[PDB]
């Protein structure tokens, strides 16, 4: 038979996971993970190989698979909060953000030509965001300041701080600026402050550090080629390579997975055949 018609095809598809509840085969449901520019499988293996010793020199008398590990990598340009979440080994929070109205912070040491950042706290280990007043008062660093109640103005050795040519304020990111040549931030300087912090909602990814488990999926839309469909029933999800957050080409998350038996009667791979 000279003329056989090969399925030549080219890869083009959409890839899912499926995170289960943790400590459990339980399914949360298939996120798709956005534009994938690769996905590639591989099966590195391993064998037992027996020689007799009987006759010959090295004649195999029998070998076996120990294993064949499935398992793959992919990367994505879609840069979101579930991928991220997925890549930094942990969780999407959601929250709101307290309404505070005169919250107030120390800073014992100061270094001028540095930024601060208002409201680090254990609820909010970036800061706030969203600022809309600040004022600032100067004393010796020398000085056990508390500001337990009152505006800042009224605690020991204190004085006003008046922005220009001392410090700078982004308001929307919660950042003070300490100018680098202030005159009146010279010397042994500590600060204390007092903001408003308006209601927001906001994201965070917090990068914990847990074995994710799911279920991985690729449907194929191939332009060439009849097309497949791939699923993992379980696989265990790592981050791959380095995240480079600063470049000229596109922003990359690259993830590996190892494709595991779900139970004993679940094949690790199953791949669907359209026609």
């Amino acid at each position: 038979n000279d003329n056989y018609q090969n399925n030549y095809v080219v890869g083009r598809g959409t890839v899912y996971f499926d995170r289960f509840q943790d400590g459990t085969n339980r399914k949360t449901g298939e996120m798709y993970f956005g534009n994938t520019p690769e996905f590639t499988i591989n099966t590195d293996s391993e064998t037992l190989d027996h020689y007799s010793s009987d006759h010959g020199m090295r004649v195999m008398d029998a070998s076996v698979l120990l294993e064949a590990s499935q398992g793959g990598t992919f990367t994505c340009d879609n840069i979101n909060a579930d991928n991220l979440a997925l890549w930094f080994l942990g969780e999407v929070s959601n929250t709101t953000q307290t309404q505070q109205t005169d919250a107030k912070e120390v800073f014992n040491p100061i270094m001028r030509g540095r930024y601060y950042q208002l409201g680090t706290t254990d609820d909010n280990p970036t800061g706030v965001r969203g600022v809309t007043n600040f004022q600032m008062v100067k004393a010796d660093a020398s000085i056990a300041i508390s500001v337990g109640s009152g505006d800042i103005t009224s605690i020991v050795g204190a004085t006003v701080v008046n922005p220009a040519g001392n410090y700078e304020i982004d308001l929307e990111a919660g950042r003070i600026y300490i100018e680098p040549d202030s005159t009146d931030l010279s010397g042994n300087v500590q600060i204390a402050v007092q903001y408003d912090v308006d209601a927001q909602k906001r994201t965070l990814v917090i990068g914990k550090s847990n074995m994710v488990y799911g279920a991985l999926r690729m449907i194929s839309d191939n332009p060439v080629g009849l097309n497949k469909n791939y699923y993992f029933p379980k696989v265990s999800i790592a981050p791959d390579g380095d995240y480079a957050l600063k470049g000229d080409d596109w922003q990359v998350m690259s993830f590996t997975f190892k494709a595991m038996q779900l139970n004993n009667i679940t094949q690790r791979v199953y791949i669907d055949i359209v026609e």
